[PDB]
């Protein structure tokens, strides 16, 4: 298992290394993009070529509030090859910058988007669409207040315009917690858990949605076309969960190529107090759940959390499913499936020493374009001043 040096990173909190992160690796062409924050809290931007380990690496003019690991870097590379990357929120205006060039690791001003509802920006993400535009997600609102708005790139006319003002509905009542995934037919794929109130055992259910026209229109698996905004009453349930089951917010999703949608997440079977990895996925006709491991050390989310949040990849069926568990040490894990449907899940080690608090992030980029793997991997803390940590790219053997 390859390890790839970048360079030390800041470890005092998780800031570098959240599930969240969409994307702090992405290739584009035959070149791989980094993003980090380093020890003074500035934002840096790598790249290398891919048949290389040489990187170069820019110290930006920026700074992020990396005491607060909320407050992420996400990068995305547009079909002119410029990098956008959207930073350092937990309820902040927003903050966003673009490559002065193509290629170019050196960014401008900060700049709008539409100018609309940026006031209070929290978990920037970005995704690529077909033909070269870009999504953006992110939460708007403080104080509990959260919405999903999303908006798009033209790369045409070098600018963005809102898809849509409200795609989830918390009716004044409830939040969400959603990831999404482009697959590689452009389909946007959308999945969320509700948060009932405050609390995070309040959380319930997994849902989901979908799009062909980039955002406009969305549908069920059972070919419904939504009437929007998605409330409790209308969403699809691809999993039902109650409250108090120790189901965990934000995580991250995947399809394979001919579009079916897997959502990976964690929670506990009735008869026990101990938090297991799933599996969750649709073949066309019907959702199915699958436990990846057999934990034995509980743990519960209400009032670190020992396992991280999960990242997959999908193949055919296929599913390279990556983790981090304190009853393996805290390394990078990987569990593995020939056949999601019917297999034994295999658990290896890809790394031979703790990340602590680390979740994965991946380049989805390379993964849909040569089906390669690669890890954004450094050991970070949750937040005691600790020295930075080596970050690398794991390029993982399947
Ligand atoms: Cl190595
Ligand atoms: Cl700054
Ligand atoms: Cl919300
Ligand atoms: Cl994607
Ligand atoms: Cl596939
Ligand atoms: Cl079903
Ligand atoms: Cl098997």
């Amino acid at each position: 298992q390859h390890l790839v040096e970048v360079g030390k990173g800041y470890s005092c909190t998780s800031v570098n290394t959240t599930v969240f992160r969409n994307n702090s690796l992405v290739t584009h062409g035959d070149e791989q993009y980094i993003s980090y924050y380093d020890n003074d809290g500035y934002l840096v931007l790598g790249k290398r070529k891919l048949d290389s380990e040489q990187w170069t690496l820019h110290r930006t003019q920026y700074q992020g509030n990396v005491k607060d690991a909320h407050n992420i870097i996400s990068m995305m590379i547009d079909g002119e090859g410029y990098i956008h990357v959207s930073f350092d929120h937990h309820g902040h205006p927003l903050n966003y910058c673009r490559s002065i060039a193509p290629g170019s690791l050196e960014l401008g001003d900060k700049m709008p988007m539409t100018g609309v509802d940026e006031g209070n920006v929290t978990y920037p993400e970005f995704y690529p669409l077909s033909g070269g535009d870009l999504l953006f997600v992110y939460r708007s609102g403080s104080s509990g207040r959260g919405n999903l708005v999303m908006n798009r790139y033209s790369l045409k006319e070098h600018k963005w315009t809102r898809v849509q003002d409200i795609l989830i509905d918390g009716e004044n009542k409830r939040n969400a917690y959603w990831q999404l995934y482009v697959d590689e037919k452009g389909t946007i794929h959308l999945s969320w858990v509700w948060r009932e109130t405050w609390h995070v055992e309040t959380n319930h259910d997994i849902c989901y949605a979908r799009s062909f026209d980039n955002g406009v229109t969305w549908y069920k698996t059972s070919g419904e076309r939504y009437e929007l905004p998605i409330k409790l009453s209308n969403a699809e349930y691809a999993c039902r969960l109650p409250q108090n089951c120790e189901l965990i917010n934000q995580t991250s999703m995947s399809a394979d190529a001919g579009g079916n949608p897997y959502i990976a997440t964690y929670w506990r079977e009735p008869n026990s107090d101990v938090p297991q990895y799933r599996i969750v996925w649709n073949d066309g006709k019907m959702w199915h759940q699958r436990q990846i491991t057999d934990r034995q050390t509980p743990f519960t989310l209400k009032g670190m959390i020992p396992i991280a949040r999960p990242r997959i990849v999908v193949e055919g069926g296929e599913v390279f499913y990556i983790f981090r568990d304190e009853e393996r040490g805290s390394r990078v894990s990987m569990a593995h499936a020939t056949d999601v449907g019917t297999s034994k899940w295999t658990i290896t080690d890809l790394t031979d020493f703790s990340v602590d608090a680390w979740e994965p992030s991946h380049d989805t980029e390379l993964w849909k374009k040569q089906r390669k793997l690669h890890l954004f991997v450094q050991h970070t803390r949750q937040g005691a001043e600790i020295e930075p940590q080596m970050i690398y790219v794991l390029e993982t053997n399947m």
